[PDB]
């Protein structure tokens, strides 16, 4: 989750 860190989380809000 290198990049997902700054957004994959963003989506799983």
């Amino acid at each position: 989750v290198r990049r997902f860190a700054w957004w994959w989380a963003f989506l799983r809000r």
